[PDB]
């Protein structure tokens, strides 16, 4: 048993975003638009994505989909970090492949949190994308 969170309960933001490619298209549950840091490579990384859950949740898992197309900005070392009353604390951080195949963050003991921060440290071109962002109860 998991549960999906509904992304229409979910709100984005990002520190970097390409005009077309905002925070938002990353929970639009459509893997042919994608949150994307601005094309002009003016943003550096670390850029990064939070997105609100809506209420306070008990995260099991994180699917991260990248762009079903193309590889700028698949997301090569990534952190992330959760907010809960309303302290953040690091929950993940790691390494991920140079491929579009969904990249999966369990967590063991589920985790206590409000909204989640997907920080992209490297990634393809130096760019960051996210074409579906998803979070499991
Ligand atoms: O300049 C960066 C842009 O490059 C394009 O080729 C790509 O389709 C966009 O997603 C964006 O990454
Ligand atoms: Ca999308």
């Amino acid at each position: 048993i998991e549960t999906a969170i509904p992304q229409s309960e979910m709100t984005a933001s990002a520190t970097s975003e390409e005009g077309q490619d905002p925070a938002s298209s990353a929970i639009d549950g459509n893997i042919n638009t994608m949150w994307h840091t601005k094309w002009n490579g003016s943003d550096a990384l670390p850029q990064s994505l939070s997105v609100n859950l809506g209420k306070a949740r008990k995260v099991s898992s994180i699917a991260i989909t990248p762009r079903t197309s193309g590889n700028n900005g698949f997301i090569t070392k990534y952190e992330i970090h959760a907010i809960n009353n309303g302290v953040e604390t690091l929950v993940a951080e790691g390494t991920w492949e140079e491929n579009n195949l969904v990249k999966t963050v369990t967590f063991d003991s589920p985790i206590d949190a409000e909204e989640i921060k997907i920080t992209a440290i490297q990634g393809v071109g130096g760019f960051a994308s996210i074409a579906e962002l998803n979070v499991y109860e």
